[PDB]
Order: structure tokens, then sequence, then C-alpha cells
């Protein structure tokens, strides 16, 4: 079952509010008053170049973050060409990437919230129609729909009940949330 | 001015003849005689998205180049997937290293290319179409570049003149 650890500051908020606000940040600062832009411009597979058990990127219009963990791995101009294919098992949202292979693997200055034990599989035969391609190719430029159908999908497999529409305060209460520190 | 190395396996080489070859190994590996594949490398020094350096290896053999300068690729960024700023330098070569890039075997390079592509020109910049192109082992857009920068420091050479006689003209060095 999927596991969700969020930030104290995104309690009260469902989990589509919470995707929708990320991907607002992540193509404009503005979004979020008050931050500033100038995280490292860091970013890519752990260790790379073109596979590894972390993929993380961030925005350049922002410092909002993402970094997929799993077995990861990208095609490039093999077949089926352009293709992020294997194993994620974690997306985590938040600001600002820091680290990478030499310090212990990627990390998020602030983690916002993360959505782990994912169970997801896409095998190399299903090219760009893969699951694990989708969200991830989305998500670098900020377009979390393919996540959130995943979220949704992953949620209701716990209980009809819960939804990407459910709190991170209910979602807690079911017992597959809890929260990490402020953001 | 352009400056040029070359192995001197290719001396007698034209330009254009030793760019066509790098091209058509590129393409497939027994392009050229008794070669293996055996070398997926490259990428951005230092990245993700910039660098001194943009270097990547063909999937069908391990022809690769390295370029030189000051690097930035836009992503989603308007101008979209544009490769842009200062281009010194092209190396071409079999195998990739590193991560500064190498070349295993490095078989000519070309530097003071001078080249400067702003931002604003999107993939028209010369700078994306010759590292773009070289991307799929497409050396026309390089070529070009190479013939006029010759022709700059004398009307008579070209990507016709071979590597000795550059090397007599002062611009290439074994
Ligand atoms: C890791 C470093 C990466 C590099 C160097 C890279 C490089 C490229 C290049 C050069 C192209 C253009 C190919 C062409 O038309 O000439 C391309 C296209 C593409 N890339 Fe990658 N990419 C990387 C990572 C990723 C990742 C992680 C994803 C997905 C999660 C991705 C998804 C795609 C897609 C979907 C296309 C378009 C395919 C098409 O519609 O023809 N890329 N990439
Ligand atoms: C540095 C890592 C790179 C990554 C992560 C990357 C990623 C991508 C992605 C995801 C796309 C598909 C865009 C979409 O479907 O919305 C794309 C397309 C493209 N990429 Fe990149 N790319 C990289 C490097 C490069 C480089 C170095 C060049 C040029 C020298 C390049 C040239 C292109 C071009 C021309 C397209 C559009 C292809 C088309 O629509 O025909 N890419 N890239």
């Amino acid at each position: 079952s999927i596991s969700i650890s969020y930030s104290t500051t995104y309690s009260g908020w469902t989990v589509a509010d919470y995707l929708a606000d990320w991907s607002a940040y992540f193509g404009d600062v503005n979004a979020r008053p008050g931050q500033v832009v100038d995280g490292s411009n860091t970013g890519g597979f752990n260790p790379g170049p073109f596979d590894g058990s972390q993929y993380a990127l961030k925005s350049t219009a922002s410092d909002a973050a993402f970094i997929a963990g799993g077995d990861l791995h990208y095609t490039l101009f093999s077949n089926p060409s352009h293709t992020l294919w294997g194993k994620l098992d974690s997306i985590a949202l938040g600001d600002t990437l820091t680290g990478g292979a030499s310090s212990g693997g990627y990390a998020l200055d602030s983690q916002e919230v993360s959505f782990s034990n994912l169970g997801l599989d896409s095998p190399i035969a299903q090219g760009r129609d893969g699951t694990v391609h989708k969200v991830v190719y989305g998500l670098m430029s900020g377009d979390s729909s393919a996540l959130q159908g995943q979220i949704d999908a992953l949620l209701k497999a716990v209980d009809p009940s819960l939804s990407i529409n459910s709190t991170f305060d209910q979602l807690a209460a079911a017992g597959v949330a809890h929260a990490t520190p402020a953001a």
C-alpha cells in the first residue's frame, strides 16, 4: 500500500490542491510570493548518466523540485527511444535539490510531500506508454496530472473512501500518511 | 583563427572525407573494418542543462564527440529545446571516457571555432545546428562552419584540403 509523508505546512490541504500548488510554483516562483530562486543547478540520474536509483530535477522558474526513487533506466536513442522505465518506488516533491551520488543521494532542502511504497513497475516493452515514463515525464515540466492519477488509484486501493480529494489529515487518520517538518 | 589537431592516420585525408567516415561509423559499426561496439555515456559537464562540455557516443557504434565552450540547453524554457552559447571546439573520435570528458581515441579536433549563438536565435542558431546534428552523427553543419573558418585564413583552403596541407598552412597539427 502507498505510504505518504507530508510537511505540517500542508496538513489541511487535499492532495489535489497540494499538487496544483506545487505545479503552479514549478511554473512560476511568484505562485509563492516571498520565495527566492537560488538553488544549485543540479539534478539528473544517481549515479547516471542514464540509469540510477534516483532521477531528480529542479525547475528553472523556481526552486520547485522532485526526486523519483526506484530502479530507473532511460533509453535515450536506443529502442524504444526516449523511454524512462523500471521500478518507481517514490516521488518526493519540494523545494531545492541538494546532494547527488557523492553525498549519499539527492535530497530536497524542504520536502513538502513524498509518495512512497508506490509499487509501480513499467517494463521496457511498454515504451513511452509506461506509467513510470508518463509520471516522471510530466513532472519534468511541472505537470503533476499523471502523478495525480496514480496517487488517486493507489489511495482508492487502500479504501475507496480515500482519494486525491482527501486531506493529508484524513490520510493520517486512515494510517496512510504521517507529518514531517515545516517547509 | 581555427586550429585543428589530427591523428596521423588521417594525414592524407581531406577534412570532408574524414567527417564522412566518422559520420558513417557513427551510423553503423560495420562502416569501419574490424571494429566492435563495446563502449551509453555522455551529457553536460557539469550539467544538468549547462556546461563547459557536452559529449555523446553513438548507440550503433563507439563513435563519439565532445563539444567544448560555454553551452546552455533551454529544455522547456522559450525557445524550447535550444542548445546555445559559445562553441569553441568539437573533438571527434571513438569511445567516451570521464565526465572532464575525453576520447579514448581522439581522431580530429577543431578548436578556436569562435562560434557564439544567442538564445534568441533558438534552434536556428549555428551552435544548436552543429551540436544537434552531431548527436545523430550528422557532421554537415560542422563541416560548413569549418569550411568558412578555413577560408578566413586563406581562400585557397577548404574542407577539401588534406590535413597535411592544412598543417603546411599553419592551421593544423599532427
Ligand atoms: C537523462 C538525460 C536526457 C537526455 C540527454 C535526453 C535527451 C533527449 C534528446 C536529445 C531528445 C530529442 C531527440 C530528437 O528528437 O532529436 C529527447 C527527447 C525526448 N526525451 Fe529525453 N533526455 C533525457 C532525459 C529524459 C527523461 C528522464 C525523460 C522521461 C522521463 C525523457 C523523455 C523524452 C521524451 C518523451 C522525448 C520526445 C520523444 C519523441 O516524442 O520523439 N528524457 N531527449
Ligand atoms: C540535457 C539533457 C536533455 C534532456 C533532459 C532533454 C529532454 C528532452 C525532452 C523531454 C524532450 C521532449 C519535449 C516534450 O515532449 O515536451 C526533448 C526534445 C528535444 N530535445 Fe532535448 N533533452 C536534453 C538534451 C538535448 C540537447 C543537448 C539537445 C540539442 C543539442 C536537445 C535537443 C532537443 C530537440 C531539438 C527536441 C525537440 C525534438 C522534436 O520535437 O522534434 N536535447 N528533450
